[PDB]
């Protein structure tokens, strides 16, 4: 539909075989996009994505809500325990933001921390798949 | 008990995390090992363990039983499935081999091509750590 892709998910390979897909409603563009990143791309690609996000608690949308009620305090933390999650799992905290704060999303990470590290990639694989489930809706509204 | 574990153990950090452990025998050494591999060590250290193997068909032991049966048609076929599983998972293909056949592991091979990125890697990170254990084994028999 527009290999614009890779900003609707930083995974090069969604993007790929999105960017091959018969056009269809806004509709079948999900479920489509939901297969293809639950059992068609690989771990790596789902690394490549994740990466492509800023942390929470930094800037490059989805976190509006959280800067128009954040606190020094709470960008603190979250600027430790990202550096934290990052050296534990292996890639940065991953979670679709919206109507969350910082101080929500602080206390979701810190909760997420105690996670084994297979778990938290399957974890930040349905976040990431959240976020582009978003994206994906701003441009079929649109 | 001895550094030499990125040879029992292409991961570094698993190699690490084991080479500062109170000593104890070789049966606890065999529990620290698997709770620091599965819950310890994040996915990017299970991809670096399987990369230091040599795909299922080729030479750097756990490959003689197989090399004393082998074939050159089940060489054959492996060579090339290696490349169209590595193509869809992003690792190669780990299985602990040792009474088996190239031939049963050619089969096994394309048994887990048809499973989900995510789940192969599970597997693969358990057929690892059965390989770390096997090896684990020969030192303290030792
Ligand atoms: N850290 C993190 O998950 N950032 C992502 N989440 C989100 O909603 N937008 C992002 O860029
Ligand atoms: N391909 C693959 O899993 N090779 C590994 N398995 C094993 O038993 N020894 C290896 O080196």
């Amino acid at each position: 539909g527009e290999d614009e892709w890779k900003v609707c998910c930083g995974s090069s390979e969604f993007a790929k075989q999105m960017s091959t897909s018969g056009p269809l409603t806004s509709q079948e563009a999900i479920y489509t996009a939901r297969d293809i990143w639950f059992n068609q791309v690989n771990v790596t690609d789902w690394l490549e994505a994740f990466s492509a996000h800023p942390q929470i608690g930094n800037t490059p949308s989805e976190q509006s809500t959280a800067f128009a009620t954040t606190s020094a305090s709470a960008l603190q933390e979250l600027a430790e325990w990202n550096v934290l999650y990052k050296k534990k799992f292996g890639f940065i905290f991953i979670i679709c933001a919206s109507g969350r704060t910082h101080a929500e999303m602080l206390h979701a990470l810190k909760e997420r921390y105690e996670n084994r590290p297979i778990v938290e990639l399957e974890i930040a694989a349905m976040e990431q798949m959240k976020i582009t489930e978003l994206r994906m809706a701003k441009l079929f509204s649109d």
